[PDB]
């Protein structure tokens, strides 16, 4: 009840709509707040796209080394890594890392395209047992985050359960699971989000997202010092189309549910 009151107070002070799901693998418990509501994922969906490529690689051993041309026509709105590789190629491994660690839009789009498009990423989620996730669009339109729009959404509960499967469970083979975890632990975009609400000694792998309506998201696997791991999803969105980012809200939610 105390955690619920604190999350409600944070949500009210923020002015927006907050979704939280924590899975504590120490005791198989959950802390849930709006955990069955839908939220626009933004690039948090890159975890599913990268996982689909990793799964495909289990039967195509050299898939991660496959070269992908980067052209001016591939550039989207935010291309911090791909813009450095225009007119050359990047491997699928490099694109996975760029999508996951830099939120690179070209990289995300190349993962989506490789596996067959948004409906194929969604079908992979279904194969894993996630019947909530839906990736409808590519970058950049998947970020519109219009209130009431179910496109490109999932729920905190579903994304926490799926992230647990991907990073701690058996969705992926051992090499592929380790690769996903390594990529997420090397993220550069999350230090002000969930990580900012946890002790400095804890180890985090996470994927952020951001988009319209001030949508500010983070999904994480967390290794607290000398404790069983946690999975934490924090999704946040706001009433105003041009609302500013609120990574601090995600940090605050993380602190509340892990205190
Ligand atoms: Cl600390």
């Amino acid at each position: 009840a105390d955690v619920q009151q604190k999350l409600a107070e944070l949500e009210r002070q923020s002015g927006g709509r907050l979704g939280v799901a924590l899975i504590n693998t120490a005791d198989n418990s959950q802390i849930l707040y709006r955990a069955d509501e839908r939220f626009a994922m933004c690039s948090t969906s890159a975890v599913m796209a990268a996982a689909a490529v990793l799964k495909k690689s289990e039967s195509e051993p050299n898939l991660l080394n496959q070269r992908v041309e980067i052209k001016k026509s591939d550039l989207v709105n935010y291309n911090p890594i791909a813009e450095k590789h225009v007119n050359g190629t990047m491997s699928l491994a490099e694109l996975s890392a760029a999508a996951l660690q830099y939120s690179d839009n070209v990289a995300m789009n190349k993962l989506i395209a490789h596996v067959g498009g948004p409906a194929s990423v969604t079908a992979f989620a279904r194969q894993l047992g996630d019947e909530t996730f839906r990736l409808d669009r590519t970058e950049p339109t998947l970020n519109t985050a219009i209130p009431g729009d179910p496109r490109d959404t999932t729920s905190p509960r579903a994304m926490a359960q799926t992230l647990r499967n991907l990073t701690l469970g058996k969705a992926l083979g051992d090499s592929q699971r380790a690769q996903l975890v390594t990529w997420m632990k090397g993220n550069t975009t999350g230090a002000a989000s969930i990580q900012a609400g946890l002790p400095a000694s804890w180890v985090v792998g996470d994927k952020t997202g951001s988009g319209g309506y001030g949508t500010t998201n983070d999904i994480a696997v967390i290794w607290p010092k000398d404790r069983a791991p946690l999975i934490l999803v924090t999704y946040f969105t706001q009433p105003q189309p041009k609302a500013e980012s609120r990574r601090d809200v995600l940090a605050s939610a993380a602190k509340i549910v892990t205190d």
